[PDB]
């Protein structure tokens, strides 16, 4: 069996997603009308891998699934002949730019800049803390902190967003992560209309 791999990307760059099983691509072998696809998951770094027999496939994003619009959505004809690469281009709503999360004693200061692509408005923004690198909207074994006011005031490319400072003095997992020297963070923009967040890269704060 061969491996079909690739990236979900925009303008040359793989997207930062919720890994696990939240974002799926579809592979069709009998035409789109037959509505019988193979499921392929996309990881937190925008990469997918599928174990397939050689042959002809049509690959497409799953309608409505992922922090992007249907712009340019169409089937991509793929010939799998041994291990094969095929990227998928999408148009995101937003990207999280210049993400910074800094540790100051027991406090965390997080900020970022908005890049507006398709746009449509920002539903919520939040950051996550974790003792490991696997951090997303559901997995965050130290904290998740959301802000939801005035987000329309940041709905423009280049706008700097600064979170309220958060103190983690009595969080045993946090204090342990400090002492073990292992604290990870991530930031998310949730676009209005999206089923999924778009993220910064994972940041190691300590």
């Amino acid at each position: 069996e061969s491996m079909l791999t690739g990236r979900v990307m925009y303008n040359g760059e793989a997207l930062q997603l919720r890994g696990n099983e939240a974002v799926q691509l579809q592979l069709y072998q009998h035409g789109y009308a037959k509505h019988d696809p193979i499921n392929v998951y996309v990881n937190q770094d925008g990469m997918y891998s599928a174990n397939l027999f050689d042959g002809e496939y049509q690959m497409i994003t799953k309608s409505g699934n992922g922090p992007w619009t249907s712009e340019g959505r169409d089937t991509i004809n793929v010939t799998v002949a041994g291990n094969t690469v095929q990227d998928v281009e999408v148009t995101p709503y937003y990207l999280v730019r210049d993400a910074q999360m800094t540790l100051e004693g027991n406090k965390v200061n997080a900020s970022f800049k908005v890049e507006k692509v398709a746009g449509g408005g920002i539903d919520r923004v939040f950051f996550m803390l974790s003792t490991t690198q696997f951090v997303n909207d559901a997995e965050h074994n130290v904290d998740r902190y959301d802000e939801t006011d005035n987000l329309d005031a940041y709905d423009e490319t280049g706008k700097l967003y600064t979170f309220a400072t958060r103190d983690y003095t009595d969080n045993s997992m946090f204090q342990t992560a400090l002492k073990r020297g292992t604290l990870f963070g991530r930031i998310c923009i949730w676009p209005k209309g999206s089923d999924q967040g778009i993220y910064s890269k994972v940041i190691r704060l300590k």
